[PDB]
């Protein structure tokens, strides 16, 4: 009843994680790395007394940035123990950053605890039933004055997927839904002021920067990895660029409040 072994042994092996970090940037394994993070948080207000939860915290770049910018207490949860071990090696002497290995679906936190619950491209791993269960937990865990802030991989309606896109989703065991279905889940969970944005155009821009970087730094990549891994990454980004342009694969942004 867990995907922990599946994730640790395939997509998020140590080397898999290091390949992602090469292309996304130091401390990041998701879209746009540091630059997208600055943008996503540009209108967010927190301070040194704030409490933040990062769901699917990865190598911890997001927690590092939120703590640096605001001085906030940050608690990241990630199901992959090897990734959490790597995250903890990236931070020292800071008792306001915590990284914990756990399945968010089984983790308990106090009701009315967090000023911000933040997640970047992680919830795509959860089944539709579990997305709904997670957002019910998030609603409970947010302070009355708290905010939910998410980016996640979305898609056009499943009926519209082509062969290559179906294979991509199946191989990774992603559950991708439309930006609109996702927003409706938040509304159903009683979140208020639900804002969704289809950021597929911006995502396409981020992908192009990354793809260019990969090509310009191929020699360095090959010193670290193998040509086989290069080709896989290169082809993967090419498909994401193509599919984001036509909105077959989409990038969703969601912000909501508890009250
Ligand atoms: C995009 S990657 C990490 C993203 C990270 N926020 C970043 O921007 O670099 C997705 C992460 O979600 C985590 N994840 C998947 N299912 C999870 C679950 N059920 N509970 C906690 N973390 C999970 C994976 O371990 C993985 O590190």
């Amino acid at each position: 009843n867990s995907d922990k072994t599946f994730l640790e042994n395939n997509q998020y092996t140590d080397e898999g994680v290091k390949v992602y970090e090469f292309i996304f940037g130091e401390n990041y394994i998701s879209s746009g790395g540091l630059e997208a993070t600055k943008k996503i948080l540009s209108d967010i207000e927190l301070n040194e007394n704030s409490k933040v939860l990062d769901i699917g915290s990865g190598l911890g770049g997001g927690c590092m940035y939120i703590n640096e910018k605001y001085g906030a207490h940050t608690h990241g949860i990630d199901i992959c123990s090897n990734i959490v071990n790597m995250a903890n090696e990236r931070v020292s002497g800071n008792n306001k950053i915590i990284f914990e290995a756990n399945d968010i679906l089984t983790k308990e936190f106090p009701e009315n605890n967090f000023d911000l619950i933040y997640s970047r491209d992680a919830i795509l791993h959860l089944s539709l039933e579990n997305k709904n269960k997670l957002f019910q937990k998030c609603y409970k865990w947010l302070k009355p004055t708290g905010t939910l802030l998410i980016t996640d991989y979305c898609a056009t309606e499943k009926e519209n997927w082509d062969d290559e896109f179906k294979e991509y989703v199946k191989q990774r065991k992603y559950t991708l839904i439309t930006v609109e279905e996702y927003a409706d889940i938040l509304t159903a969970c009683n979140f208020k002021n639900v804002v969704s944005k289809d950021l597929s155009d911006y995502w396409n821009q981020l992908l192009e920067v990354e793809h260019k970087y990969l090509h310009e730094n191929k020699e360095e990549f090959l010193k670290l990895f193998s040509e086989k891994k290069f080709i896989s990454l290169d082809d993967g980004w090419s498909r994401k660029i193509k599919d984001s342009k036509r909105k077959m694969q989409r990038w969703g942004y969601f912000k909501a409040t508890k009250n």
